[PDB]
């Protein structure tokens, strides 16, 4: 193997590592096209753990100032102020592939901005939040998923992202409570009286079973929205792209079949991926 592959091997393993789903279905692209998926998971992984490595913006700073020097030299030598295996891999991808740059610094943003953590008033500000974090991921992935870009393909990429964090959100009330972050908005949270920290302590009731579907069924109706033009994906992006979907939108159901719970982390069994890919490729 070279060095080039050892990079790549690498983002894979932080992808393998993170999630198991994104990993199961991504690594069935080709392989050029699933190596530039996992170079830019990583990337984007590093930056979203980034604040907690000394507990400051210090390596984010360095992650941001490497994304620049490929941005304005891509093909110079750099030494790499941060991961340097991660940003060789994003450089050997952004010399093959159109990466949207200001993506990345809209994430980047958005995670310094997590520091002053405050909730959302409006679920406006609570989407806002989901783009931010995972639309600009679609966006990044565009060009690597799709052989033409066009508004169409971004828009897209960006509901699915958007919709993908959701579903993080609704799997993770109770985990990220115990982080001191609650993602449903204020407005939503007055309106349905639901107090995420009384559920937590005292479980499960109907008003936040409804809050919870509410916005279940945004995601739902997104992720059906994204299914309904999968065509702006290349032909063997569709099936892998329907695949993420489809295992995300099980997540759902497994939190349902746990009542709801805010006490452990739910999951679609190995098996039961397998399961939904076979019933997606004989499709395809
Ligand atoms: O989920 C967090 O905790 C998080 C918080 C902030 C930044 C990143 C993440 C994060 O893990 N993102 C997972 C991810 C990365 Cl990282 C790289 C590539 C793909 C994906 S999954 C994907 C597939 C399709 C589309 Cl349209 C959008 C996405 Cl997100
Ligand atoms: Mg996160
Ligand atoms: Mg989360």
């Amino acid at each position: 193997m070279t060095m080039m592959d050892m990079n790549f091997k690498y983002c894979h393993k932080i992808m393998k590592k993170h999630s198991k789903s994104f990993s199961y279905a991504f690594d069935l692209l080709p392989e050029d096209q699933r190596k530039a998926v996992w170079a830019i998971y990583a990337v984007c992984r590093k930056i979203d753990d980034s604040i907690d490595v000394y507990g400051d913006i210090q390596f984010l700073n360095q992650i941001k100032e490497d994304i620049q020097s490929i941005e304005k030299y891509p093909y110079e030598y750099h030494h790499f102020q941060s991961d340097r295996r991660i940003m060789m891999a994003l450089q050997h991808v952004a010399q093959h592939k159109n990466i949207a740059f200001q993506s990345f610094y809209n994430l980047i943003d958005t995670v310094y901005k997590d520091q002053h953590f405050t909730m959302f008033e409006t679920d406006a500000e609570l989407f806002g939040y989901c783009y931010g974090v995972a639309g600009t991921v679609g966006e990044v992935l565009t060009p690597i998923l799709s052989d033409h870009e066009t508004h169409q393909t971004y828009d897209v990429a960006r509901r699915l992202g958007e919709s993908l964090q959701l579903i993080n959100i609704l799997r993770d009330v109770g985990e990220d409570f115990e982080n001191e972050r609650i993602y449903f908005s204020k407005q939503r949270l007055k309106q349905y009286e639901v107090d995420i920290a009384e559920v937590y302590q005292n479980g499960v009731n109907n008003h936040y079973i409804d809050l919870w579907e509410y916005y279940a069924a945004i995601a739902e109706k997104d992720f059906r929205d994204v299914m309904d033009q999968i065509k702006v994906f290349s032909i063997e992006a569709q099936p892998i792209i329907e695949l993420a979907a489809r295992i995300y939108i099980e997540i759902l159901d497994e939190v349902r079949q746990a009542n709801y719970t805010l006490h452990e982390r739910v999951f679609v069994e190995k098996r039961k991926k397998a399961k939904l890919f076979h019933e997606i490729n004989s499709k395809y």
